[PDB]
């Protein structure tokens, strides 16, 4: 059966000449339910050619590689009155960046002001300038009218020859039925009633709604109960699915993009990242603080994970997974910002969650463990080199360049391990007095320092009871350290309320003070951004739609000491 399978992507755009095609192919198979689709799997014969025409987003999201890592060739579709358009553009790049061999299709030649030839000329000039190098052919180049003249052929039925064009040029999916089973989860969708659903194209072997499998990068042992799969415009189930079909699989682990399934007996694994992988992961936990659901709306773990998976569909740099703890999730993203947008949004929506310090994703590449470094670019005034020298140095900031712009200012490019960039933005502001300007970007995974840079020089000031903030306590607490609150705010035991000027943590009291027997400094505006860059392993950022709070993982001092200690 394998040899007559056909997997392709489509491209269209602002031009209403897309599909049309799909709905026009109707000369197919007129002999659960959701979701579909993804991918209009027709069925041309005159033998049963199974033709997944998997659909590509003209929307350029946070992507399309993760489609075409399933398909083997492509349909570019273009109207004959206007030409290829600037995100028929983007999409197709990623086509040639895999070994894909485009089938051009000209639509709506029925149009009056038809430029059938000129469009093909215009393709090359805006499609050829992308190398391949093959194609060329690209021949392929079929003419069409969705509302089904000159040039090819013409014309029989217009749609009667298209089928032959796809079968002729588009190869069989080069994957092997024998041996065990394995499949890379390429696409991904969610439903609140069946969890996250696989969607990949099978790389070897066969499956059947109850078995066992395993999930790749570390452990992953879980097994599902059901397998949807594409059939016409439907997404039906059946007894089993063998090789090279864009089939889709429910109820496993969380299941993730790039991540690859495979039998437990003599298997594992699959490669391909490709580059959208993430570099950081902070844990998301349900707000276990005293103000549990007192400022939000959503808070029970079920809702958080429902939201996280709603994000796992369209957001592609995001991978999420589960822990030992019920109410905890390792949420991994391309950057620290990539995550903090998800938080800031979940906040705005009504959520309440506690979040761990962004720890980086250390990765094993060629014997040498490697940690992610980042290109860091920053402008400052001349009286802030003296400060930004020491900081980035202290965080293993290899200095690339200086562009002193004549006047006072100077620009500075660096490379830093991500691990050492965590923290820094709040200091660049605190050193430059806001007049510093800085953003940075992921560059590469290279060997580790390793040592330990991302480490706060200070300790934190923690209240030991719930109550309010007595100004007659806090006037004489800001003498010991820098302060996060002021004139009477509702707090609790475990809650962090400032920074000690040295390294030891003081568990002071913010309650009655006292009075005896028988002005306050304006506090720090800790943004979500910088509460995250603030915390330690033994600290969490609790967030409510209205408020940012920062607390120790374990509250009760005695309880925290009982685990540190160490072994
Ligand atoms: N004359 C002519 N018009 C066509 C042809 N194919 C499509 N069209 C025009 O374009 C529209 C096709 O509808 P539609 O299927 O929504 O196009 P589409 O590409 O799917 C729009 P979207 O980009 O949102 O997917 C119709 O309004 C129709 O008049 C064709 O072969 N000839």
């Amino acid at each position: 059966m394998i040899e007559k399978l056909r997997n392709i992507a489509i491209i269209a755009h602002v031009d209403h000449g897309k599909t049309t095609l799909v709905d026009k192919l109707l000369q197919q198979s007129g002999t659960l339910e959701k979701e579909r689709g993804i991918t209009i799997l027709a069925k041309n014969t005159a033998n049963d050619y199974r033709i997944n025409i998997v659909d590509t987003p003209g929307h350029a999201d946070f992507e399309v590689e993760r489609v075409m890592s399933m398909v083997d060739s492509v349909l570019l579709v273009v109207d004959a009155f206007d030409g290829p358009m600037p995100q028929t553009r983007f999409v197709t790049k990623k086509a040639f960046a895999y070994g894909l061999k485009p089938i051009v299709v000209i639509n709506k030649v029925d149009r009056p002001g038809a430029r059938p030839d000129w469009v093909v000329d215009q393709v090359f000039d805006l499609f050829v300038n992308l190398d391949a190098t093959d194609e060329q052919l690209d021949f392929p180049i079929v003419y069409a009218s969705a509302l089904n003249g000159l040039d090819h052929e013409d014309m029989a039925e217009d749609m009667t020859p298209l089928y032959q064009a796809i079968v002729d040029h588009v190869p069989a999916p080069d994957v092997d039925l024998d041996g065990p089973f394995q499949m890379q989860i390429s696409q991904l969708d969610y439903n609140s009633y069946v969890g996250v659903i696989g969607i990949g194209r099978i790389k070897r072997g066969k499956v059947k709604p109850n078995q066992q499998v395993t999930i790749i990068d570390s452990e992953g042992k879980t097994r599902n109960a059901k397998v949807g799969k594409v059939l016409g415009h439907l997404g039906l189930e059946r007894i089993e699915t063998d090789l090279a079909e864009a089939g889709d699989i429910v109820a496993i682990t969380e299941l993730n993009i790039s991540d690859t399934v495979c039998d437990t007996q003599n298997v594992e694994a699959l490669p391909a990242l490709s580059v959208d992988e993430p570099t950081v992961s902070m844990f998301f936990c349900v707000n276990t603080s005293p103000f549990c659901g007192k400022e939000g709306k959503f808070v029970t773990s079920r809702q958080i994970l429902d939201r996280l998976n709603k994000e796992l569909v369209h957001n592609v740099a995001l991978r999420v997974e589960e822990t030992e703890d019920a109410d905890a999730f390792r949420v991994s993203g391309r950057g620290e910002l990539h995550l903090s947008v998800l938080i800031e949004n979940m906040r705005r929506e009504g959520f309440e969650l506690a979040v761990s310090r962004p720890k980086v994703i250390f990765r094993e590449i060629d014997g040498r463990k490697q940690e992610p470094y980042e290109n860091v670019t920053l402008d400052v005034e001349e009286q802030h080199q003296g400060s930004v020298m020491q900081a980035l140095g202290e965080r293993k900031g290899d200095l690339k360049n200086m562009n002193p712009d004549g006047k006072g200012r100077v620009r500075l490019d660096y490379v830093i391990p991500s691990r050492g960039l965590i923290g820094f933005r709040s200091e660049f502001m605190t050193m430059t007095s806001g007049t510093g300007l800085l953003y940075s970007t992921f560059s590469h995974y290279d060997d580790v320092r390793p040592g330990e840079v991302g480490q706060r020089q200070n300790g934190v000031l923690i209240s030991n009871g719930q109550g309010k903030a007595v100004a007659f306590a806090l006037f004489g607490l800001q003498d010991r350290g820098k302060l996060f609150l002021g004139h009477g705010a509702e707090v609790y035991e475990g809650q962090i309320i400032g920074i000690h000027s040295r390294s030891n943590d003081l568990t002071v009291n913010c309650l009655t003070g006292k009075k005896l027997t028988n002005v306050l400094v304006p506090p720090i505006r800790m943004t979500l951004e910088q509460a995250l860059e603030f915390i330690d392993d033994d600290e969490l950022v609790e967030v409510t739609p209205t408020s940012i709070r920062i607390r120790k993982r374990h509250l009760t001092e005695n309880d925290r000491r009982r685990a540190n200690r160490a072994p």
